[PDB]
């Protein structure tokens, strides 16, 4: 299978071509599917509930975007069915894109039921039910879908996602009717949804200045500013600063220097959000001038194509690692693996 290998310029050989290439897709492949797998095993298999259900199924489409990733490693690879490049490059570049969708939509709908938790908590609860986030799921699925349905009806190319492949990437054509039809039934809405929300849901908090919760990096214990430490004269309304040096950690006595600040989970989503929206923003000028004309880079194409790909990465890291009990869990398997190393070593 023939692929467009335009890195590393003019200094290819018969045995360095596509290497650079190579391994940014296999690492990425890999990093992918290794990622959403450890998410999905150990926080999808107890938060916010609706977010949770949209996280869930990012997970699941971040975890799809990498197992289509092993159809361009394999055909990289050299390995190969007898099936025309023309036909795996744009049905992979569908199902990215589509997937990029579901991704970018969900993310857009946890801000919006955000949005509505802050601005009407009275309605929230009746607003938001099993049923009404079940349909809203189906017709992410089915809105994604119909938006890359054209590409397969000659309305020309729905993105670069395949363009690693030779012939998607110099036969197929991106045409700006479709591009430009992408971009506002797509892009730009989800864009402005999470900006609206985001800067609105920011201007709420900016005023209800809230007292931060703090957890014991050795156990997990939550010292919980509302509760205090009554019992150890620590007042309920004292903030975890105010607590004199002297105070200790009431289920294992270490110092307030093991406590590290609990990150509130709407930051954590206005991480994932400005990391994923911004990996994909490069991607997205290169589509609009590529199929403007008024640009054709080969090598812009990849990085900013690939720099997308990767936020289907990013997801995974973000939620697990801004979680202090995932954290814990890992500190806690590292000492697992060192105690049983002094053991299996006491021979
Ligand atoms: C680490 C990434 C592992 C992948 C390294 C790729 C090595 C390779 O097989 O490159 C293809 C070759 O250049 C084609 O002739
Ligand atoms: C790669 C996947 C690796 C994921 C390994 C998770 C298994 C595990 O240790 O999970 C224990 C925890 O109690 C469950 O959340
Ligand atoms: C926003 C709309 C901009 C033009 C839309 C358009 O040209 O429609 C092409 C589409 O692929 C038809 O199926
Ligand atoms: C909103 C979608 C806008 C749909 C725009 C459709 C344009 C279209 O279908 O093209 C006409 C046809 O090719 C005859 O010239
Ligand atoms: C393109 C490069 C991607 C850089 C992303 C920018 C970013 O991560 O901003 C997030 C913000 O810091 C969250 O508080
Ligand atoms: C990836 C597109 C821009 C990402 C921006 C956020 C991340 C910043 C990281 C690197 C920027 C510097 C690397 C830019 C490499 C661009 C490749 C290029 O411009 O090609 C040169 C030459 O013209 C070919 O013919
Ligand atoms: C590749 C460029 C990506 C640069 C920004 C990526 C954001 C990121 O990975 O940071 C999350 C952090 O690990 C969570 O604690
Ligand atoms: C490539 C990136 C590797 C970063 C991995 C873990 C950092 C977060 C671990 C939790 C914070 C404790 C820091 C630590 O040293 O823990 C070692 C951990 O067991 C090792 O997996
Ligand atoms: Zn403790």
């Amino acid at each position: 299978e023939r692929h467009s290998c335009p890195l590393g310029f003019g200094h290819y050989s018969v045995v360095d071509v596509c290497i650079f290439e190579t391994v940014v897709i296999v690492l990425l492949t890999f990093l992918i599917i290794a990622g959403n797998l450890t998410v999905i095993f150990v926080f999808h298999c107890l938060h916010h509930y609706t977010t949770s259900y949209f996280i869930q199924t990012m997970a699941y489409a971040d975890l799809f975007v990498g197992v289509s990733c092993l159809v361009p490693t394999l055909s990289l690879l050299h390995y190969s069915t007898g099936v025309h490049e023309s036909l795996t490059c744009q049905v992979f570049g569908y199902i990215i894109s589509v997937l990029k969708s579901v991704s970018m939509w969900c993310l857009a709908c946890i801000s919006v039921d955000r949005y509505l938790a802050i601005t009407k908590p009275l309605s929230y609860n009746q607003l938001v039910t099993p049923c009404r986030l079940r349909i809203c799921i189906i017709l992410i699925w089915i809105y994604s879908c119909l938006i890359f349905l054209p590409s397969f009806f000659g309305w020309g190319k729905p993105g670069y996602h395949g363009d690693i492949f030779e012939w998607c990437a110099t036969s197929w054509l991106t045409s700006a009717y479709f591009t430009g039809f992408i971009v506002c039934l797509l892009y730009a809405p989800a864009a402005f949804v999470v900006c609206f929300t985001y800067f609105h849901i920011f201007k709420i908090c900016r005023q209800h200045t809230k007292m931060k919760k703090y957890t014991c990096t050795v156990c997990g214990y939550i010292y919980n500013p509302e509760d205090g430490d009554p019992d150890n004269g620590v007042n309920p309304g004292t903030d975890f600063k105010d607590i004199p040096d002297d105070w200790v950690c009431p289920l294992c006595g270490v110092g307030k220097d093991q406590f590290e600040e609990v990150e509130e989970y709407l930051m954590v989503l206005f991480r994932i959000t400005s990391v994923f929206y911004m990996l994909q923003l490069p991607y997205i000028i290169y589509f609009l001038l590529e199929s403007s004309r008024v640009l054709d880079n080969p090598t812009l194409s990849f990085l900013t194509t690939w720099l997308a790909i990767s936020n289907s990465f990013c997801n995974p890291v973000i939620y697990a690692l801004s979680d202090s009990t995932f954290r814990l869990g890992l500190r806690r398997l590292s000492e697992t693996m060192c105690t049983s190393c002094m053991e299996f070593l006491e021979v």
